């Protein structure tokens, strides 16, 4: 019985990794993730210039999940590139490097420079599309023409296999259109579903107040709130993008939640809010819980059940 | 102390009602809602002809909420019109009638017939904008040009104050666009936020199966999953539509949940999943719990705290 995967020309001890943005901003964070029993790690989504991000409080968690409007705080691309080229120990586990430029030009500038490091050290690119572009327009992956433009330009500039982090969709027509855009780009080899459920609002009844400062308290939702949404998006893209891998992200707190993602079609499984709350210890627990479920069902490998969710009649 | 209120030229004993689709399909349901302690009731969204809906199982509930792909089963517009015209006791509480035709033409035809009954009896119209659109396009409320057409055509055909039931939005640009559409229409006097969070997927780990039969197990989410989504949409519309009322729907299980909706800007609060699960007794509990929160805070009226959610700095 084993959790091993081989994909994207890399070998992974198990499918678990951090979600971008959690436990991955600083060298200390990245060394912590590397020391953990995760099968991989992803570095904080970065911009060309470092960013302090939004005023605090900008993240809060609760029993059912989390809300955040972090404002993309990060050490800048040069730092994450250095980590990739010089500091990471690839013998421990593979590394993903997430980028999230604020314009298509900023993404192209970063991927051009990433490429030789990707080719030489084998770091894998995750491009974050669940990101702002022009204020007053939708985030990039909610504007299909902007999305196509970003993917054309990054495909040209990078020239190597990469993946994309997608926001959740809620309408079948959007699943259809979004997958068809992705399917234009053969270098897009994996699709991570999903980023936070956008612009929720948490209100504390006692104080009669919102809980985060930016955007009058509106921010992205993660955790138990979003698991069915995340499974829907994993499965929708799994069904529509047969030549791509799907990575699942959203609502994983247990080996059972991981198992559901994998039945929906997930290859790797990312953990955000639960990791933020529990710490990197969570990965040993997740592995143990998922292996217990596999043993009770007689499953020896992940491929025995990946994408095999049953439908009714 | 009592929770009585006046809006849309009607008087309401309290701000609670069922959500469209729950406990409101049949004469028996409507009589049960009428006998409850709710302040108002809304009938099932209807089409010109009766519909059986989708194959079962089509609704399932869990500790954190519900998933449905009902397929709009309903008795037909003639039935709900007759209910509004001849059977409902308006001395007991106000009635809302929800319409959701499969085309603009069908909606116009229904509203032309409802208008004289709205005039004579005071039934209120809730137009459900999660209704199907032309090939390739998302539901009507997600296609702003279609939504503008529907509202123009209904406004002309109906000619009286009405409301609209909205799906959730997840993007601030979308809130801006959607609100500006609604704000073109002076007859749109209330906006209900929100319908179910679209196309989630619930999977049972033991059986490795989805839990509803239609659409390969994909369906709308309600209940605890959606409360922060619901509050964001209530507040976004409350901020953007100063000349309209906002009705909150989503995630209400307690007076505290109702209190949060009202703080976010809700005038009436609709109960869906929790009503389906707990039954019509829930209305007396909700009233008691909301009054108890008011008493502890020193609030004597809903008006004292409606829309008064505090932001940070
Ligand atoms: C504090 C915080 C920061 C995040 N920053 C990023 C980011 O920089 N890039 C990104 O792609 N997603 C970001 N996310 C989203 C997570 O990667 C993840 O998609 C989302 O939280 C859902 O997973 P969960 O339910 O496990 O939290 C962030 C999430 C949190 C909570
Ligand atoms: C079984 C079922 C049937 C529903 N049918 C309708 C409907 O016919 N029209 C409509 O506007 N919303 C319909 N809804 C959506 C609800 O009115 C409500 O907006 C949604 O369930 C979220 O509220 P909740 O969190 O309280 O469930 C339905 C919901 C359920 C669960
Ligand atoms: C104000 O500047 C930004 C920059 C990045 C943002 C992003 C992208 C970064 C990001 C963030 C974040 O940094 O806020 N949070 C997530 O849950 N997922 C993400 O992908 C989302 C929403 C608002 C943003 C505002
Ligand atoms: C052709 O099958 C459909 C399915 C859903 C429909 C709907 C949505 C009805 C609805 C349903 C539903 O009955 O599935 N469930 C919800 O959670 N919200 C709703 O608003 C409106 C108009 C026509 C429709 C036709």
């Amino acid at each position: 019985m084993c959790l091993k995967l081989n994909l994207l020309d890399h070998v992974f001890a198990n499918p678990f990794m951090n979600a971008a943005g959690v436990l991955c901003s600083t060298e200390e964070d990245l060394r912590c993730m590397t020391a953990s029993s995760s099968g991989a790690l992803v570095s904080k989504s970065c911009t060309s210039a470092p960013r302090d991000g939004n005023p605090e409080p900008r993240y809060m968690a609760f029993p059912l999940g989390s809300i955040n409007s972090m404002g993309l705080p990060n050490l800048g691309f040069d730092f994450y590139l250095k980590y990739a080229s010089d500091l990471h120990d690839y013998s421990k586990k593979p590394l993903f490097l997430s980028i999230s430029g604020l314009s298509v030009e900023e993404n192209v500038a970063m991927v051009r420079r990433l490429a030789p490091v990707a080719q030489e050290k084998g770091v894998l690119l995750e491009l974050n599309l669940s990101c702002p572009n022009v204020p007053g327009k939708p985030q990039v992956a909610y504007d299909f023409e902007a999305m196509r433009t970003y993917l054309q330009q990054v495909s040209l500039a990078y020239g190597l296999p990469f993946g994309v982090k997608m926001p959740p969709y809620f309408d079948i027509a959007h699943f259809d259109t979004a997958a068809a855009v992705l399917n234009e780009f053969p270098l897009v080899k994996f699709v991570t579903c999903v980023n936070s459920v956008g612009n929720g609002l948490v209100i504390d009844a006692e104080s009669e107040s919102v809980v985060i400062k930016p955007k009058q308290g509106f921010g992205g939702l993660g955790g138990k709130y979003i698991l069915p949404t995340a499974l829907a998006n994993v499965n929708a893209f799994y069904r529509r993008c047969p030549d791509k891998l799907v990575f699942g992200c959203g609502g994983v707190y247990s080996g059972e939640d991981a198992f559901l993602h994998i039945l929906a079609g997930a290859s790797m499984v990312q953990v955000g809010t639960a990791l933020q709350e529990e710490g990197p210890g969570i990965f040993t627990r997740l592995e143990d819980e998922l292996l217990e479920i596999m043993a009770r069902k007689g499953y020896r490998t992940l491929e025995e059940f990946r994408g095999r969710v049953k439908t009714i009649e």
